[PDB]
């Protein structure tokens, strides 16, 4: 999950 988010980034 943490990464599907902070692909924002
Ligand atoms: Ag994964
Ligand atoms: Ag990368």
């Amino acid at each position: 999950l943490a990464a599907a988010l902070m692909q924002a980034l």
